[PDB]
């Protein structure tokens, strides 16, 4: 009976989330703590990550957005300024990928990590920081300086300090990038950025979804080859596993319709509905729910765990592709994800989602939210349905 295509269930739920973080994330010394168990309690207050540095700035933001809670305003601006004046390397223009006690501990530059600073600084954009325009034209200028690739129409992944890239190339950062594109547009006005997130999709969701039988694999060579076997022996790395993900699928879904937004052209939507439908169809769990976390190119489930963002992504793309398509099969499985995330993954007496559940929709342990995850998937899927249902 919970209505869950209404903003009254997006906008609580939401707010619940934001319940668990606020104010026990923010950290007076700099930045957020990265770390917290199911109850709320900070497990490791010291290590420091990117991806989660910039993630909670976007939690922040649009809630802002949604709310105008002045807190939320003020977090932002606490956000951006361990962004810039901890993880940035002045002398580099890199960003530190993880942190100890203030001290840099990984100093890799990776594209996945530019995409989320990128995302952060329009999301500045957004909350009326004018200053955060000429971030956004630093990093555009960084990654046209060192991550670019105009020859493949795609971003390099991974440089040592120094600039000196490996050959692994990889549709994550790319995905990312495309995301982070839309947002420094939709806060900028900027044609250029809309049109580089076009390029991005053209090149990954046609170009590189061609040679895997019209799904998007993760991993590739120097040439934008697939590699078959990349992580095959460490399979559940967090941002490099192994076979083909349906939440990414689904996710590239939701961006190519939110490209179809700005951008008229015929090729999005459907691409977006085989995209959506293959992933879905392969990895939804009839008997337990749940879409499963991976399958390899034969159709076989290898791994079956039960992870927050595939959900999240996938429901945010059933939405975009039912308002846009009026197909209610679309709604149906919308309300599907919803059920099986109700029941399992949100947790209802503390909030915020669990990370991930075994096959069996059982919980390995307390961490909810290690680094990297901070629940802008979920979230971030709120919000997205938010702009397609009546406020
Ligand atoms: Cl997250």
């Amino acid at each position: 009976s919970l209505d869950f295509r209404s903003a009254d269930f997006l906008r609580t739920h939401i707010s619940d989330t934001m319940a668990f973080y606020h104010p026990r994330c923010i950290d007076s010394a700099g930045g957020f703590f990265h770390y917290f168990r199911d109850d709320g309690s900070i497990y490791n207050a010291t290590h420091r990550h990117l991806v989660s540095s910039t993630r909670f700035v976007f939690n922040y933001a649009m809630a802002y957005l949604q709310f105008g809670t002045a807190e939320y305003l003020d977090a932002v601006h606490h956000g951006l300024s361990y962004v810039r004046d901890v993880h940035r390397n002045p002398a580099t223009g890199g960003y530190a990928w993880t942190l100890c006690d203030d001290r840099v501990e990984d100093d890799t530059n990776h594209c996945y990590g530019l995409a989320f600073v990128m995302l952060a600084y329009s999301c500045g954009l957004k909350v009326g920081i004018k200053q955060a325009r000429e971030w956004m034209d630093e990093t555009w200028c960084l990654l046209e300086r060192h991550f670019w690739d105009a020859e493949y129409g795609l971003y390099k992944d991974e440089a040592d300090a120094q600039w000196n890239f490996t050959r692994y190339r990889g549709q994550n950062a790319n995905m990312h990038m495309c995301e982070a594109m839309l947002a420094a547009y939709e806060a900028s006005g900027e044609q250029r950025y809309l049109e580089r997130a076009l390029v991005l999709a053209d090149r990954i969701t046609r170009r590189q979804a061609a040679k895997a039988d019209g799904l998007v694999w993760e991993h590739y060579d120097m040439r934008w080859e697939v590699d078959w076997d990349y992580n095959r022996d460490n399979p559940k790395h967090l941002f490099r596993p192994w076979g083909f993900q349906p939440g990414h699928q689904t996710e590239w879904a939701k961006l190519l319709l939110i490209l179809d937004r700005y951008i008229e052209v015929e090729w999005l939507v459907p691409v977006a509905r085989s995209l959506f439908d293959v992933a879905v169809a392969r990895s939804w769990d009839a008997v337990r729910g749940g879409l499963c976390y991976g399958f390899a190119p034969d159709g076989t489930i290898c791994d079956d765990d039960k992870y927050f963002w595939v959900q999240a992504e996938s429901l945010a793309a059933a939405a975009l592709l039912a308002t846009r398509s009026g197909d209610e099969r679309y709604w149906q499985w919308y309300d599907r994800l919803w059920a099986y995330a109700w029941q399992h993954m949100v947790d209802h007496r503390y909030g915020a989602w669990y990370r991930l559940l075994d096959g069996d929709n059982r919980k390995y342990n307390d961490e909810k939210s290690p680094a990297g995850k901070t629940d802008y998937h979920t979230m971030g899927a709120c919000h997205e349905v938010l702009n397609v249902v009546w406020t």
